């Protein structure tokens, strides 16, 4: 196998490192995987489709333009370059190789494509008609942003984006399902909590977060319980950034953020099913749980679940290992369908005050086509009133003593709206056995005398009932 010969490859620390700080894509390459076949679009600001870097790999069939209502996604060029997102995210995920300009994408042979969507205002409508997009020949969707990351907003896609969701896993890509990637969020530094962004935090995107070069959880990162894995991407004025394609035919070496870390997944996941077809967009987050890295990346909250994988909301399950991916997905078995148990857990309605813990032992819908011994996701859908929402803090602790945190105090969040079954969801107690006692605990981390009423605590577990592992 030769590396690309482009002349800033060697500047793609998180691909070409020989350190061991990279995303393993090499190894990838040399097993023959270059995202061949496989379509992605950029669902942003829109793509510079005649890009020296793009050019060779781009897709009309990839493409739309929903601000403008046409098919050609070209972006709106201004004096202060502001939509050049998904073109930097374009290249991140396919830019050309071996072709003398600036250096490769993840999935270099992949076709690529964009939405123009974010320029213009965003409704439901757009954000339907972006996520549905030619859903029979995009396989992979790349989508870096979401409601307002100001430590505030609690929000979601409204009905049409959602039914664009479920609309997308079960029919699209010929009945195996669209792959939606999502990057989690650029809210740090306003304390921001992801789980409060209902596209991260569905069950039907794969979410990505950011480590920085040397290992370590960037000033932008956003903490939560829905996060799956981890890409490289910017930190502090010492550490590099992302290389990649830029407006106007250029290239850039300060692509930053968690908004840089998604189309790096999808690259990725582009390579992962370049290797197996077939693969439904279940089965690859099964992929990226179980061959996902921890070592090397710092956090305080890394934490051993019920079979036996290390977890932190920061990174999910770790850094994304695409030598790992392409191998395992060769001869992965179909995971069998998706069964839903559904429990609503309160006799009454609970006082909150200063601090509320339930506990409810269930049997997972035994005896029941939906029985549930291997857990996926696994939702607290809550409706509860509280007179300041970022005083509280909610953590949901699984009969293995997994303890997610579904919602980390948000100090900017003054809203006295509460939570309208608002459906926190955690990755973290994947594999795992839900029968037995769950634990929810709703807490005011003020010392202000805050008080509200938790109505109803529906718990949603998804899964099987068959087809596990040895506990690692
Ligand atoms: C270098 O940075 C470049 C600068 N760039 C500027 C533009 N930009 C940007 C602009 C707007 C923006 O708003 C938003 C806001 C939302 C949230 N939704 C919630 C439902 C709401 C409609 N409720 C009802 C009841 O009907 C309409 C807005 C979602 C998305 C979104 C959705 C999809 Cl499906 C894919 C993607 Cl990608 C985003 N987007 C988020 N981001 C990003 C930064
Ligand atoms: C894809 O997986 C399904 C479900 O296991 C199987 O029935 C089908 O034969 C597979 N198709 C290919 C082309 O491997
Ligand atoms: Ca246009
Ligand atoms: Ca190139
Ligand atoms: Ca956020
Ligand atoms: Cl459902
Ligand atoms: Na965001
Ligand atoms: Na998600
Ligand atoms: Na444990
Ligand atoms: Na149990």
């Amino acid at each position: 196998y030769q590396e690309p010969t482009d002349p800033k490859f060697p500047q793609q620390w998180y691909l070409s490192g020989v350190t061991q700080r990279d995303l393993n894509v090499k190894a990838a390459w040399a097993q023959g995987y270059t995202g061949h076949g496989i379509v992605v679009s950029i669902l942003d600001d829109g793509i510079e489709k005649n890009h020296p870097d793009l050019a060779g790999n781009y897709d009309p069939g990839a493409s739309f333009d929903v601000n403008d209502q046409d098919p050609d996604p070209q972006p709106r060029y201004t004096q202060m370059n502001d939509n050049r997102h998904g073109t930097r995210c374009a290249g991140e995920v396919a830019a050309v190789a071996n072709n003398g300009v600036c250096g490769v994408g993840v999935a270099y042979n992949a076709r690529i494509g964009g939405v123009r969507m974010l320029d213009g205002e965003v409704t439901d409508a757009v954000e339907a008609r972006s996520l549905g997009l030619n859903p029979n020949h995009i396989h992979i969707y790349s989508a870096s942003w979401g409601p307002e990351d100001d430590g505030k907003t609690v929000d979601g896609p409204a009905r049409l984006a959602e039914e664009a969701f479920f609309r997308g896993v079960s029919q699209g890509r010929g009945g195996l399902g669209s792959i939606f990637v999502w990057a989690s969020g650029n809210g740090g530094r306003e304390h921001d909590s992801c789980n409060c962004d209902g596209y991260t935090n569905s069950i039907y995107t794969l979410s990505i977060s950011s480590a920085t070069q040397f290992g370590n959880v960037p000033w932008y990162s956003e903490a939560c319980s829905s996060t799956l894995a981890t890409t490289y991407s910017s930190g502090n004025q010492n550490e590099k950034q992302i290389v990649t394609t830029d407006l106007r035919q250029k290239c850039t070496e300060s692509h930053t953020g968690t908004s840089a870390s998604a189309p790096l997944a999808a690259g990725i996941i582009a390579l992962t099913l370049e290797a197996n077809k077939n693969l439904t967009w279940r089965d690859m987050q099964h992929l990226v749980v179980q061959t996902s890295k921890p070592a090397h990346l710092n956090a305080n909250d890394w934490a051993t679940n019920g079979v036996g994988r290390k977890v932190s909301h920061s990174y999910g399950y770790g850094l994304l290992d695409a030598g790992a991916m392409v191998a395992l997905a060769q001869n992965w078995t179909t995971v069998a369908p998706q069964r839903k148990c559904i429990i609503d857990i309160l006799t009454e309605p609970k006082d909150i005050g200063k601090r509320l813990e339930v506990r409810k032992t269930v049997t997972a819908c035994l005896g029941e086509p939906n029985h549930i011994t291997r857990l996926e996701h696994a939702q607290a859908r809550l409706t509860l009133s509280y007179n300041r929402r970022g005083d509280l803090a909610i953590h949901l602790v699984s009969p293995m003593g997994t303890r997610s945190t579904l919602l980390a105090a948000r100090p900017h969040d003054y809203s006295a709206d509460g939570f309208n079954d608002w459906a926190f969801m955690t990755t973290h107690s994947w594999d795992e056995d839900p029968s037995g006692e769950w634990v929810l605990e709703i807490e005011n981390t003020s010392e202000a005398n805050n008080y509200g009423t938790l109505t109803k605590f529906t718990l949603v577990l998804y899964g099987t009932a068959s087809g596990s592992l040895v506990p690692r």
